[PDB]
């Protein structure tokens, strides 16, 4: 894992709405041009760079394959991940809903500003602030987007994405998530190795995700009952 | 591959847990009948085969079971180890009373289970919403009556997870729906209702799918740690 090979995205290179996957490509940990991705190649990378458990890595990578133009052929691209309402969903943290400009892939400073304002004056992301920030995007989409789609599938991916950054973009010494490293991940699509980040000591598993998603929901004022 | 007709209820000397599924496995002889000499390596394929747990989820829960032994290094645990309060066993159970009251959070309590089952009165099937209400009712009873109520991050995920476990594994092959009558058999007899039509579930219960299910259960539970 040579983190010094990093280059920002170049013309012709496919990129996704994911800052993690986009960082892998920019680091050259997966093909830089965002093409020719297989589950077999991605899974070890996710385990080594982000310390996802084997099964969680296999699961998310396969959900990625399911966005391919032909998932039978076992190959997908970062552009496949941009397909609306397959994996990509409304109420994102740093991207606008597909509805508005038919581009839910391009990083949006004005969306990211809203998200980050939930951590203003803090060096670290707390569970409660991360809950508030994600749910604020749900409320905005619900009030602004007449096509808002937020089913069982989108709910877990949305909750899971907040857990993913909260658990993986952490200080080795503390396990805590610095606001400044989130900023680097989303804005630069660089893993903040230079700033002191390393692959997490703790494994992110399906079970640990389940606990974390529960804890997020218990500090979110979101209910489907009344 | 598996013989479900070998079921016997608990016999003298045999250890049993506060878990109706682990007790059914033993009563069926799918793990050692006496509730002893359980290892992770033995239990994971049984959980995969009988309950369609994912390899990783099965490994994780089996290991949580193992860390209930006084010495996990021995690599072996028993259903009696599972009876140890606030290791895996926890307050606000659906069919057992809190350890506080009589130092017995292992023996099935008709009175507790009566209150659990009251949330499905008039219904053939368990819905996510009624399962959520039945579990939260136990949390509120424990918070109301037990001065030593313990409900930390660890108990919460296991409590939510156990409702999802019966809701997803004790289901009709035809519909994936959870029959009230089958929950009654599992809890009251500690028998998998094979005789009545139950079969290992078609759908796999994985860490990811559990995470979705626990999320959805929480979204229909009036439970928050914020107000
Ligand atoms: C392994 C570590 C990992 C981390 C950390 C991670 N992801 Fe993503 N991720 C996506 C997609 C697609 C989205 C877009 C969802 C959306 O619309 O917000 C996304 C979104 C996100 C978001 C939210 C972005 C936003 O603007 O809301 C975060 C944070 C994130 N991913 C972090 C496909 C993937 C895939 C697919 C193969 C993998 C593997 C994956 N992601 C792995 C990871
Ligand atoms: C694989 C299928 C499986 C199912 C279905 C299952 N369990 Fe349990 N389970 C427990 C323990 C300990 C409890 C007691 C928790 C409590 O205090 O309610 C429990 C409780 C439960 C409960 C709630 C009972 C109540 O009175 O609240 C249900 C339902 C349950 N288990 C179902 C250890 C285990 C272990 C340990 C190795 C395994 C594996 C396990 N359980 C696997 C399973
Ligand atoms: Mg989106
Ligand atoms: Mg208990």
């Amino acid at each position: 894992l040579d983190f010094s090979k990093w280059k920002t995205r170049q013309p012709g290179e496919f990129r996704a709405p994911c800052p993690a996957m986009n960082s892998l490509a920019n680091h050259g940990f997966i093909p830089r041009d965002g093409r020719n991705i297989t589950v077999a190649m991605l899974v070890p990378v996710l385990q080594e760079v982000f310390h996802l458990s084997p099964e969680l890595a296999q699961t998310i990578s396969t959900l990625g394959l399911f966005t391919a133009q032909d998932p039978s052929k076992g190959v997908f691209t970062l552009d496949d991940l941009n397909r609306h309402n397959l994996f990509e969903h409304d109420a994102s943290l740093s991207r606008e809903d597909y509805y508005f400009h038919k581009d839910a892939s391009t990083f949006r400073p004005e969306v990211f500003k809203k998200f980050m304002s939930h951590f203003k004056g803090k060096e670290y992301v707390t569970l409660e602030d991360a809950a508030s920030a994600r749910y604020a995007m749900v409320q905005e989409s619900r009030k602004k987007n007449p096509t808002f789609t937020y089913t069982v599938q989108q709910r877990i991916t949305s909750y899971g994405e907040t857990i993913k950054y909260f658990r993986t973009i952490v200080e080795p010494a503390t396990g805590k998530c610095p606001v400044a490293w989130i900023k680097i991940l989303f804005e630069q699509e660089r893993l903040p190795y230079n700033e002191g980040w390393r692959p997490p000591k703790a494994e992110l598993s399906g079970f640990s995700m389940a606990s974390d998603v529960l804890e997020l929901a218990l500090v979110t004022p979101e209910k489907l009952i009344d």
